[PDB]
């Protein structure tokens, strides 16, 4: 499996590692890839796309790297299963409600409720691992 994410300070990156840990504990292999190093073609061969990005700018997806990536794969993901996650600061998840609506609008099936954590996981570490376990059972 593959987990693609963008992280500015390391919060979403830590979530990605914990989600990966959950998948691995379930007995499956998984690779975490920063959005800057992804290969769209190899990624589209995956049955489930696991995507993460922190809340950036005015409650939007990170603009210089993550957003263009989403726009690039948008036309070729209809019917695919996707799991979304990310860290946020002062808001209440607006960017994620929009992200979920967007993915659904592209024809994707959002398999689980998006996982959002405020700031660094810390107390939510097990929640991240459990999310990976749910994804591994799909
Ligand atoms: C320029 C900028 C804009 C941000 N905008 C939002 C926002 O609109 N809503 C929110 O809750 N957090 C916002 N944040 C806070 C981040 O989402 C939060 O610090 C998160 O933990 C960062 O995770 P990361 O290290 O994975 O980037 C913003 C942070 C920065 C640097």
């Amino acid at each position: 499996m593959k987990i693609v994410y963008w992280s500015g300070t390391g919060n979403t990156e830590k979530m990605a590692e914990l989600i990966a840990k959950g998948i691995i504990e379930s007995g499956k292999d998984v690779n975490t890839i920063n959005v800057s190093d992804v290969n769209i073609d190899e990624l589209l061969n995956e049955d489930i796309l696991i995507l993460g990005c922190s809340a950036m700018g005015p409650e939007v997806l990170e603009e210089s790297e993550f957003e263009p990536f989403i726009e690039e794969i948008s036309t070729k993901i209809s019917g695919k299963k996707v799991a979304l996650f990310g860290s946020y600061g002062w808001g209440d998840g607006k960017w994620m409600r929009d992200f979920e609506e967007r993915m659904n609008g592209y024809g994707c099936v959002v398999v689980e409720t998006p996982l959002i954590v405020q700031n660094e996981p810390d107390e939510a570490e097990q929640d991240c691992i459990e999310f990976g376990k749910k994804i591994a059972n799909i």
